[PDB]
């Protein structure tokens, strides 16, 4: 696909709508949108194998990892008021192929991610299905 | 992939969880679950073109089709209390490739589909995203 939206829900205060946009079959996506309702700061930001909501963010699985994962885009950054303000671009992630995220789960967590370098993310806040969008 | 679900949801009691399977990569994908809260009968039973849940089944846009539409799976028959079981086989649809369904949204709807053949399927009541499942 080209064009693709995930719209962040969960138990609480935190919820977003994130926008997914890839031009070439293998250019980079664009991933913008904004997340409120998060405590200041780094929380983890990743795309989970399955596009299941059966039992909300708890069926969405591991990292997608179609063999950090392919599914780790970082971390989104909450301002004070608890809004993190979200632009990026990734070349790892696809709209289309094997690393194609459509129908998978993007989940933003309680925690930062590390990336691996803790110098020594927690539970699933919110999640969304990825979709193809218009 | 191989394996898919959706969970319907909407305005009024209408809930149900489908699952999807396809064995082989070109080949029929098997269509299971149930609903419940329906009036007895047939429902149009269609996978429309967006995974997009911005505004509820709204945003779902038309049924998915690329050239019956491919998108439409018939209707479901609800029994005389509301529970409609599902078993559907379908060649036309697929969970990968042009006629992939994954990412888009799957919707019961109020009245039947006549098919194309009613002598001369109104509101969307649930829907939800079709996202690869384990
Ligand atoms: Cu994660
Ligand atoms: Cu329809």
């Amino acid at each position: 696909a080209t064009k693709a939206v995930a719209v962040l829900k969960g138990d609480g205060p935190v919820q977003g709508i994130i926008n997914f946009e890839q031009k070439e079959s293998n250019g980079p996506v664009k991933v913008w949108g904004s997340i409120k309702g998060l405590t200041e700061g780094l929380h983890g930001f990743h795309v989970h194998e399955f596009g299941d909501n059966t039992a909300g963010c708890t069926s969405a699985g591991p990292h997608f990892n179609p063999l950090r994962s392919v599914g780790s885009l970082g971390n989104v950054t909450a301002d004070k008021d608890g809004v993190a303000d979200v632009s990026i671009e990734d070349s790892v992630i696809s709209l289309s192929g094997d690393h194609s995220i459509i129908g998978r789960t993007l989940v933003v967590h309680e925690k930062a991610d590390d990336l691996g370098k803790g110098g020594n993310a927690g539970s699933r806040l919110a999640c969304g299905v990825i979709g193809i969008a218009q």
